[PDB]
C-alpha cells in the first residue's frame, strides 16, 4: 500500500527524498513552518520514505478510524530533536523509552507541537556542530484526547469503571491544544525532516 | 485474515474463548505447560481473539521475515502476571512502560516453571495464578544487559540495524526481552493454582 507519489525505491525499504522549492509539497511545509518561525531559514526538506514505519502506522490508523467512527484521528505536528537521534527516528520512528522529560510534563511519552516555534527551541532542535537545527513534520494519531498529567505511562481511561478503554492521546489544553503526547509505537509517522539555521 | 482455529465473533474484534478440555487445541497448550508445571492444577485455558493485536503482530512478523531473509523469527514463550494486569494485556498486549537485568522491555520464559514463580504469576485472593502463552518475534538475538532501552546494533559501524531481541544466554536461552509494541501476541491465558 506504498503511496504512488513516492519515488521508486527498487526493492529498498528506506529513502530520504530532497524536495524542490516551487513544488506545492515543499511550499506547504515551508509555509506551515514559517507561520511561527519566520526568523529561521530552511536549508532543505527531505520526504521520509520508510516502508515498514508507513505500513505499521497505516494499520494503527485504520484501527483508530474503525474504533472511533467518523473522527479526524490524524494531525500534522512538529518534533524537534538532536542530530544524534535523526538516524534512529528516520529508520525506527518515535520511541517513548528515549523521550526527554518536557519542561511542562503531561505524561511520559513522545511530545509533538502544533506550532513549529515550540519545536524550534534549542532544548528540542539542538543546533549541531555546524549550527544545523532539525525538526520532523509528523502524521500523529491524536484520536480522541484529554488533558494529561505528569504520571501517565499510557493515556488515561475515558471511564474509571472501564480502565482498559483509553483516550488515544493527551494534550496540554483540550480547548486550545498546542502539544500532544502519545504512548505507543507506530502512532506517529515521521513524514518530513526540515534542516534549518538562524 | 483471522486464523482458521479462531471461532466466529459475531462481527466483534475482541473475545476470550474458553477451550473445551480434552480436545486437540486444549491438549496441545496443556502439554506445553505440564512439560515443567505438572504439579499445578489447570482451572481453564482461554484463546485470546484480538483482531487488532493480531493484525499489528502479523505486519511486524512479515517485516521481520523480509528483514532477516528466513522465516524462523517466532517462538512460543510464557509470561506470568498479576490478575490486575490481565484485562490490559488481553486488550492491548505487552507494554514495556508498565527486575530488568537484561534491559527495559517485556520478559518471556522458555519454560512455564519460570513464569509460574509467584513474583510474576502473583496468586490473587483465592490463590489463582495467571500465565500467557505468547507468540514472540525473537528473530536474531544477542545477550542483553541492564539499562538497554532497545536491543543493541548487530554492527556498531551501522548503529540502526539492530538485533530483534536479547536473551540471558545465546547458546541455551531461558528468557527473551522485546522492546517494541506488537512483537508479542498473547495467544492463550492459563488460569491455574499451586
Ligand atoms: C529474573 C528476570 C530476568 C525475570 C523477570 C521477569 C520474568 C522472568 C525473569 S521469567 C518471566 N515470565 N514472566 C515474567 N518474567
Amino acid at each position: 500500500n506504498l503511496p504512488e507519489h513516492w519515488t521508486d525505491m527498487n526493492h529498498q525499504l528506506f529513502c530520504m527524498v530532497q524536495l524542490e522549492p516551487g513544488q506545492s509539497e515543499y511550499n506547504t511545509i515551508k509555509d506551515k513552518f514559517t507561520r511561527t518561525c519566520s526568523s529561521y531559514a530552511i536549508e532543505k526538506i527531505e520526504r521520509i520514505q520508510n516502508a515498514f514505519l508507513w505500513q505499521s502506522y497505516q494499520v494503527k490508523k485504520r484501527q483508530m478510524d474503525i474504533k472511533n467512527d467518523h473522527k479526524n484521528n490524524e494531525r500534522l505536528l512538529f518534533h524537534g530533536t538532536d542530530a544524534d537521534s535523526v538516524p534512529y527516528v528516520n529508520q525506527h520512528g518515535f520511541n517513548r523509552s528515549c523521550a526527554g522529560k518536557n519542561a511542562v510534563s503531561y505524561g511520559k511519552g513522545t511530545y509533538f507541537a502544533v506550532d513549529a516555534s515550540y519545536s524550534a527551541k534549542d532544548t528540542y532542535s539542538k543546533p549541531d556542530s555546524n549550527g544545523r537545527k532539525h525538526m520532523y513534520v509528523v502524521r500523529v494519531l491524536t484520536g480522541v484526547f484529554t488533558k494529561g498529567r505528569a504520571g501517565l505511562v499510557t493515556p488515561p481511561p475515558k471511564n474509571p469503571h472501564n480502565p482498559t478503554d483509553l483516550f488515544d492521546s493527551v494534550t496540554n489544553n483540550t480547548r486550545s491544544p498546542k502539544l500532544f503526547v502519545v504512548f505507543f509505537d507506530n502512532q506517529a509517522y515521521p513524514e518530513y525532516l526540515i534542516t534549518f539555521t538562524a
